[PDB]
């Protein structure tokens, strides 16, 4: 791995103290890029970057059917538009509709989130806590996102290909004519997360960031601000 | 369907002559939008578009594993020339690779595929997706491309969200716009569709191109403006 302190200009220019792994697989045998390595290590709630895994866990276990089920919303204002409204998977993740992905805890079970927690060896695998995600014992690393990034990308995980491959196309948030932008981001009210990848033609690139919040809400628009300014400078993203 | 025999400002913009067939979901129990419906009933060579159920097939058969089976350019200059993967393939409309695969696959079995999800006139007779007898209408297109959309083709549902995959063309926070060009020489297509929030916009335009390779940009082109005149992409 290479320690890109330099990239301190970044998370400065945004004023924010963080976390952020690059792994570039466009070439081969390449080391993976880090700004604090210490705090890429530091395990913390992977709030709604959960999600991922945990749509796989709800396919698997038959809590959702698919991209077209709709979840009724029970009319409850949550102070978030996206949130107040019935949903689908996409919007649920889109969105990081919390209530849609806590009917799909209550079904799954905390038994088996245990299992398919170890199944995939994620973060602390512990669903201890109704969103263990959010606020109960459930930790992981910004390297180990990445790790588990990976493995989605190659359909390595322990779940159907089709399932796989259906969350892969949730975490669309942009694309272009060569390239796909898969993200997903997460805040649990003073740590946020932003991971995902960016497919080339000639390879992907992982990325896993995470930074405090002290100014709550308004320091989330830095999580992409910081990332794409990031891959931009290292061309995985259009200038 | 509703003839929208209006929409000939946005050909003309073009100089361009031919159709369009858009079936807005985002309605409830709505009719689609056509221009020139007799046209687009005809059937016409699918030319490149055949890469979305030749995928399908590839998959099916064994021919192609996955998004990551790399298969070997010949070196021969075509004018295509490097070693390609699914989503390079689909994106460049890279023919040799599919041959490849119609090798393996074989004519009885492209027939069988062919049938079973009744694909135009269904007929590999001889490419035969671009020089033979196998042609598909507009409307076609249309109904195929919705069965893929909701994962009713008669493949596994892993390999149908593959080419919904490998069919991205470009995407923003709520829209995904999924689609696949073909050019057989005389005529061009551009056929896929744009999904939203609350629901998807599925297109197929075809057009003569008898400025040749002059002419492409106007398929992209014509469907873009009239997919913008009904707020079905960004302004």
């Amino acid at each position: 791995t290479l320690e890109r302190s330099d990239w301190r200009k970044f998370f400065s220019e945004f004023q924010a103290k963080g976390t952020i792994v690059v792994a570039d697989e466009r070439q081969a045998d390449r080391a993976m890029l880090v700004f604090d390595p210490v705090r890429s290590k530091k395990r913390y709630s992977p709030a709604s970057t959960f999600k991922i895994p945990h749509t796989l866990f709800a396919l698997d276990a038959g809590a959702v059917r698919d991209e077209f089920q709709i979840f009724r919303w029970d009319g409850v204002n949550r102070g978030f538009a996206g949130h107040n409204q019935d949903q689908d998977l996409r919007s649920a993740m889109r969105n990081s509709t919390v209530w849609v992905y806590e009917l799909f805890a209550k079904e799954i079970g905390d038994d088996k989130a245990r299992r398919y927690l170890k199944k995939i060896d994620y973060g602390n695998a512990d669903p201890s806590t109704g969103d263990y995600w959010i606020e109960g014992s459930l930790a992981i690393s910004a390297q180990e996102q990445i790790a588990f990034l990976r493995k989605l990308y190659r359909n390595e995980l322990p779940f159907r290909v089709e399932h796989q491959r259906l969350v892969k196309d949730l975490m669309i948030v942009e694309a272009g004519r060569n390239w796909i932008l898969r993200a997903k981001t997460g805040w649990e009210g003073r740590m946020g997360w932003w991971v995902g990848w960016v497919e080339w033609p000639t390879g992907s690139v992982f990325f896993a960031l995470n930074i405090d919040t002290p100014n709550r809400m308004d320091d989330l628009f830095k999580r992409e601000a910081i990332v794409r300014a990031i891959l931009r400078s290292i061309e995985a993203l259009p200038p």
